[PDB]
């Protein structure tokens, strides 16, 4: 499968259904795609730099850079820990001046990100970081002196 | 009333990229270890079942002529080929005056001027194999087409691009048979495929699925008609960068298979002469039985009413008050003057005047015609003659040379596409529209499948307000 | 990799005492030190250019990272990436096993316990990361606002007291 | 407000609070974040055959790749592997150095610390290691 | 108490050596024409480059221990090597060459004042592709590409043959050096020393940071720098020794000298076939009368550039100094000739009046401007071109260049020097000599990488803190 | 109830084929200008290996099916080819050979010498650089090498011109095997069978693992093994199937037979430039007279460890079969003569005396030992020298070897054997006739990777406990 779809579905709808099933299976794809890959590499080991050889060694690449990349904002963004993860910025209105339904009935995922797109570009690249570290930063500063037991 | 930023792993947002595919084809091939096909060799396997998703509430916009595929495609099977006859052995040292005597066969009073005369040629020359002190006269049964008069003479004759490209012998043990190739995109990525019934090749597709895999796009190389290809769905489509200016090809994709027998009916013997230490020149060594020209059957009702298709389809896209001129291609390359292929690994120039002949009139009788007799139908024969020497499609310095397959040849392709080109020529007082069978440009022929697939990436990482706040600090 | 799985493979239990906790993190740590030695060679010979060995470390190293990778992958999927043995829960039918626990480790060795559940292995992956998925989806709704509570949490719970005194 | 090491010259104190710059900026590359090309080529093409740079963009793309991973493992084997800054259970042996906190985080730079720390380096990571061991035990016992 | 704190993502960098990339612009692909840097395959160029000031910072650069010195030389003649590999060997072209003075017979065009030999119009029976078939073909090679053999005074032979092969370069592939921007992987750096004058090697006051160079046009060129970078309100004289003789000393210029050189020939291309799909293209005949090479320069500018320079030296060497100016004492004609390439086209000047300059240490201090034009007295340096070039180091792998067709014009700006300061043996009281210096491709990249240095980043950090895991589950 | 919980790390491993990457000691990575079989790629080998002890773990080797052998097979070749791609060609030698004045004389050259004019002062109408110019040049050639043509007594060729292409080898590549670790990435690892003697297959009891296998030299012999590995305690012999006679037979020996190899001859090493930076290397005199290369084998201790050997192959088919060690059948000389490298030169050696004896176990004997130390203890192997070495697997990639300079010596460790069973009468004879044997390279590498076995490590598991993911578990 690995086909996440519903991208016609509005944003809400998305966000609502296959917001957290259809991504899981997406990654459970990714895995076995590889799996199975890799259970030919052993069979086949026609690893050798061909014209092929060398598509398919560009592509696992391409496929390990792509999942990392991810992984690392969330890591920075404080949200390794699942597909769905709240945060503490408060949204601008510059971000976007429309009404929570207005994103998710009358907007579809596609069409709300292209909107944002300009603003994205600081929404989680600054602010959502940057969050992170005060929140990191005072945890230390917390333990730093702690009682409270039970 | 307050809103606070939540990041959704896994939002179904995609973006427009381009990606390095890599090829999956089925594993049959390589339990077969033939791996004489000049690709598949380490393709990888195939999904047993293709993994497709029907993304409804989608109008994604699909171009044909901006597919990287495409592209990308053209690159790759160039490569694929380049590497097969990479390690072969060259006929640089065969470029010698050839004493081209008339074949004993061709002489022969039993064919008086029946036909061939001199097609295929029993050429003589002096070569200097591994033994660089002692040279040695040998005998190759080449083609008309291969060779080209040089001093005039009756006998004298030469390799064609001798010295303009360096001739390379494509390994005789390779096969060049086309296999289902099914080029897939590296995870993260996607091809979005046309689902549509009829479309524009360019401009928004409505009916729209995808696909992690092309479906097997058999890299068949072919001039003016497509063979073996993709079939077009209820309406033949014909699809053009700008309808309006000639110097752009026409890509008619035909709704039904013309199933067309060719063959090589001579049963041929094949002859290696060691030209260069280790190094063999593979030749025809005697025709056995009567020299019979190659051909290929297509039944003319079936592709009369072919025609009267495409005729109207094309009256629809220009003027329905127009007279339609199916003539024969105006010159060019020989590929392009005369519909060619490589069936069983020897390619046939086939002559397409016939199938590219009769001119339709609008305002008349488009009642699709049906045989009524088998003689009546019978079939339209080509003749054709095979050329050997193959000169590279775009670059006129690389020439391959084809080993002889010894034996009787016979394929049984299908019809599915015709490449046309439109040239209005001036036409007196218009009201005339002529079309002629185009070819060329690998690119044409890779169009007609990749026409749906759309290669995008995928981004499952959105950001959007939501009431809901991480308030892990307190 | 020195103690590359120094205790070898004994009963589940014996394995599973304090040598898989330590094994575990030792051998990951000895990986990703051998690892660094080899990238210390590469800083240093910069000599590995497509040769018959050069394409083989290259090929290899691509491998132990997507290798790598997989395993993380999963991890993630059933949201397990943080401590290396992480319960779950799903129940285990009858169907993956009628032995009793001490079948499955005082006596089973982890080499042949994964041969009898040869057939379940990408079944009862499926079932760990769909189990995951249900509650995970309903927790972040279960907890979506709960503001109220937190109010509580530090105004009466004082999550944060700062009354931190004696008697 | 600060660029990528903008906090170089920042003590220890301030440039902690600029930590994610530098982490954001550790995997992504011009040539990973290019993506799709301007180029007729699609993600370096095919390597262009292997091209002497084509093979350099690739070996290069794999080392930013491995070494992201190899510095994840690491905090993973210290278990803070989501975390950025972890707290340790480590007790600071002051032969490895004996300074207050003030001069460390009021003065001395991260560059400049970390010299001084040098030697100490690999001896603080196994400590590290050996502690989560501890730990592991403790929670193994809590479950039990 | 403290506890270890894992710090990720310090501000903490180190020296190390790492494989580099280049990142040419976006308009040399543009350009749609094969170079022989491949530019193509460099990544495109982010369009604004990310310039990071590291304030309160000093670091220790080494312009003559940069890594990237050596591993962009590898670079550079690593790219011929692949440019110039699928092209024809000329190999079977070398036979005997008989050959007359000069193309034209008589006083054709301009014999009088052609250079009566260069042309040296040789004639040879090559075999084509057709191995049975011979035929007499004719070239024209400069006195520089022709060695007389036999002693017979028209029988010669190609220069570098017997030798090594002479690859002609593939005509399509340019050789016009497009700008490129090595960048560093992730998770490594470059450093720019901001600091004005710089001597390559010490502390730097200001230092910033680049994830990729400059665009560094990769022109290989002897006894100057052409098109490089300029220096900042101070020409400025780096070596690693300047105590030492044989180490070569490398001076960056504040201002630009622009030098106006050109063919003036208007020549054809013939396409004498050797082998199949081999393809040999020659000067088939020059279109009017022949003049040799020439190149343009500024008497006026030049002065004031040489007498900053030798100010310069004066304050290396003790203030009381007669700097004086001289030209290589011999060896390869690379390294005596001032030499680089033109449009597709060697030249090698004859700079001998550029370094006929010996200067005392009274009265050289005025700067004289150009009161009187007279034509600018532009300085006209005798240029002539040796179509085979050997391999600077390697023995063999030498390659000729294909003739283009036309007059050829060039615009460089001199931007550079590089000098080799001979043992004050005797004769040497105060009079510092300089000979013209260069053969190393990494004497022109340290000259132009030497701001620069690439350091790995290590994200990873500890630090002691009263915090405590205080993780009890 | 039992809730499946998952543990990262559980010792387990699957028989897997994975990319294996050369670890060399990098002691003489310093000595660029040494080139051998691409050290300077193989990196350093961890500065102290550990080999952790599989306690109380059985695994089966089956040899025959390794995939490592198989591997170093395709590197080995590969490495070859690497080698001889950026070096000379001699297509152009191969032109008629006027071989004559085969020595300056047949006095004391020949006089009791079986040189009989083994090399040869060939001369050749040959071009060079100059092309225009053709200069006729004299080179000592070893009758092996060349072939006689036509029925003329001086037209001569090399062996395979005419249908092989003969690649010059570059002089600077030193042929000296290095100890090679193939070393296996992270994920994999490789099971070592340390049971004191193996069937070549079938379970093994002591079974350890190790990261990179150990020191294995790329010597590549015929009919012997030098400079290999030992067996432990008793000689060990091997087969895919022993009873079948046409399966090579591979023999491991317990104890070291050293075999002193030199060519005792001062070789001038001339060199003839033959087209643009192309330059044939050859002989042009040798200082001195000419004496035949030989190796020197311990009469005694070669008897002893054929009888050991013998002992092991009555222990194999019947003390009732007598043991009957013959010459080799017959075929390629590569195996006909055992044929090695010493000193960047090729030998083929007579191996007739060392396949001369029938054991008879019936016979009744001990050991032997050498009462007269001093002479009578040197079986001197006739050994001759060939520089154009055909290629194993295929009729073309003939390469050359350019003559070394001086007196090439040499000292291997002979190692085992491989042999061949002859299906006949003569087993019904009561004897088992074992001729040498060699040709497949695949053999060579099999007698170092016997006890090793490549296995992939899955860290995944799972594994029903009485514990629940208590996340769920929540409260107010
Ligand atoms: C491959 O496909 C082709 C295309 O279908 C098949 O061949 C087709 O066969 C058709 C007949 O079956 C034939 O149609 C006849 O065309 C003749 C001439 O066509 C032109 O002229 C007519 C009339 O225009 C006239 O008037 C205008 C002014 O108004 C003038 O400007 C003109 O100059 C003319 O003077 C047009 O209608 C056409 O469009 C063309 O412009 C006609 O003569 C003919 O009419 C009748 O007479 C024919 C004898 O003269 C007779 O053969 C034909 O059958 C017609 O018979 C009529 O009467 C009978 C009895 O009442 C009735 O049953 C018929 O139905 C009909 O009414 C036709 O119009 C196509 O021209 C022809 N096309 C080609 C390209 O050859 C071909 O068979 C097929 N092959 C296979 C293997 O399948
Ligand atoms: C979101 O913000 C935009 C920008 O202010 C609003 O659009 C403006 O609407 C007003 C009032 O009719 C106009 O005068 C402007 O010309 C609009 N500006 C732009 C940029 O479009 C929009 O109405 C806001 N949406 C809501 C519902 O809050
Ligand atoms: C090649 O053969 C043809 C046919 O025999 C020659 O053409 C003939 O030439 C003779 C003498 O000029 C004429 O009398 C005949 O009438 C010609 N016949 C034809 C059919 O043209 C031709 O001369 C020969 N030589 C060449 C040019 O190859
Ligand atoms: C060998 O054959 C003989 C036949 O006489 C038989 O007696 C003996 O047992 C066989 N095996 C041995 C152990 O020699």
């Amino acid at each position: 499968l690995g086909f996440l779809g519903a991208a016609g579905s509005t944003m809400g709808v998305a966000s609502m259904t296959l917001t957290v099933q259809a991504r899981q299976l997406l990654s459970g794809i990714v895995q076995q795609q590889n799996n199975l890959l890799r259970a030919i590499e052993a069979q086949q080991h026609l690893l050798k730099l061909t014209v092929w050889g060398i598509k398919q060694l560009q592509a696992r690449v391409l496929t390990v850079e792509r999942y990392l990349r991810d992984q690392q904002l969330l890591g920075i963004w404080g949200c390794s820990g699942k597909l769905i993860c709240t945060t503490a910025v408060p949204w601008n209105a510059s971000w976007s001046n429309k009404t929570l339904d207005m994103i998710w009935n009358n907007m579809t995922w596609m069409e709300w990100e292209r909107e944002i797109d300009n603003y994205t570009g600081l929404i989680y690249t600054l602010i959502e970081e940057s969050q992170n570290q005060q929140e990191k930063n005072e945890q230390e500063l917390l333990e730093l002196d702690k009682w409270a037991s039970l």
